[PDB]
């Protein structure tokens, strides 16, 4: 069956982790646990294909991102996650496209921008704000909650519909 490798990166404590266990496993992660990088595959139907989600789950603590130029390297798109409660992690994001776009020579690798915690009511990234970034990219803007699920499919399998038009 049909393979798509996705990697999820940003800053520390945007949610990436807890982004991941929702879809995977149906539950909110309440605890901070620091992420190295850890993998999860599931078997999905999307949009009638059956095909296999294999989702790398990376490290935002900067201590580690020594190790961002080997996963941009094999992944087939990215989920660049931001927190809306975080302005700071909102301006990392280039960061990791910058390097994204490096690795890959391309400025067309599939990739989606997602504002996590949209739960959370003390936002400092507004919404226009962040489709202005993901516009720049030629990318979708999606909002999130890790926490009540809001999303959470749409981010992921948008990320997959555009990996199939590259
Ligand atoms: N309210 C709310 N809290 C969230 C949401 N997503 C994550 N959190 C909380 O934010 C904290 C960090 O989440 P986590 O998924 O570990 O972040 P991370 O981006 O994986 N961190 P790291 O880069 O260190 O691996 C946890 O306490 C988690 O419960 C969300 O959508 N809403
Ligand atoms: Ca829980
Ligand atoms: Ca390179
Ligand atoms: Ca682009
Ligand atoms: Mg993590
Ligand atoms: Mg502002």
């Amino acid at each position: 069956m049909t393979e798509y490798k996705l990697v999820v990166v940003g800053a520390v404590g945007v949610g990436k982790s807890a982004l991941t266990i929702q879809l995977i496993q149906n539950h909110f992660v309440d605890e901070y646990d620091p992420t190295i990088e850890d993998s999860y595959r599931k078997q999905v139907v999307i949009d009638g294909e059956t095909c296999l989600l294999d989702i790398l789950d990376t490290a935002g603590q900067e201590e580690y991102s020594a190790m961002r130029d080997q996963y941009m390297r094999t992944g087939e798109g990215f989920l660049c996650v931001f927190a809306i409660n975080n302005t700071k992690s909102f301006e990392d994001i280039h960061q990791y496209r910058e390097q994204i776009k490096r690795v890959k020579d391309s400025d067309d690798v599939p990739m989606v921008l997602v504002g996590n915690k949209c739960d959370l009511a003390a936002r400092t990234v507004e919404s226009r704000q962040a489709q202005d970034l993901a516009r720049s990219y030629g990318i979708p803007y999606i909002e999130t909650s890790a926490k009540t699920r809001q999303g959470v499919e749409d981010a992921f399998y948008t990320l997959v519909r555009e990996i199939r038009q590259h």
